[PDB]
């Protein structure tokens, strides 16, 4: 039994809820709360622009460090931060970004590192601003993910179209 109140049942250990994953962060406190990143750590938009806003910049901080020390990530790879006022662990993944011309084949791989960590607070990797379809994204997360994954989709017309859609 965990705490993520709420979310619709896809398969054995998907879960789905129509959320502000900020909003959701803070309330529940997770484990781990993934991050939509890219290679550079730059946290300026989208999920990642808003999960760093709300740790004040201090998500930013740690992650230029980070990346002063051991270099940009892989696509498809990841990194494990502090998660700051929001969850005890920021897990950084980085799904391949279509309006960068990378390969969508990445996003398996992307999804792979969700099964290092028993329970996530997650978004759908390489959707919004990321370019993929996030239709595909869900199949690939329920396709690819055995831990426990609890799914923030922030728009809602996004939200009942991924519900009615899915098989
Ligand atoms: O798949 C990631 C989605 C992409 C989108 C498609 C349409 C609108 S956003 N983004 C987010 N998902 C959950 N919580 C969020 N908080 C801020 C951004 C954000
Ligand atoms: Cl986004």
């Amino acid at each position: 039994v965990n705490s993520f109140s709420g979310y619709l049942k896809l398969t054995d250990n998907v879960y789905i809820k129509n959320a502000d994953i900020v909003e959701e962060a803070k309330k529940v406190k997770p484990t781990v709360v993934v991050n939509a990143a890219n290679v550079y750590l730059k946290h300026g938009g989208g999920v990642a622009g808003a999960l760093n806003k709300a740790t004040n910049n201090a998500m930013q901080v740690e992650s230029d460090d980070y990346i002063a020390t051991n270099g940009p990530l892989k696509v498809g790879g990841s990194c494990v931060l502090s998660g700051h006022n929001l969850a005890k662990h920021c897990l950084h993944v980085v799904g391949p970004n279509v309006n960068k011309g990378e390969d969508i084949q990445l996003l398996k791989s992307a999804y792979e590192n969700f099964n290092q960590h028993e329970v996530l607070l997650a978004p759908l990797l390489s959707a919004g601003i990321f370019g993929a379809d996030p239709i595909h994204s869900l199949r690939v997360c329920v396709d690819t993910v055995r831990t426990n994954v609890y799914l923030a989709v922030f728009d809602k017309n996004l939200y009942d179209k991924l519900v009615s859609s899915f098989l």
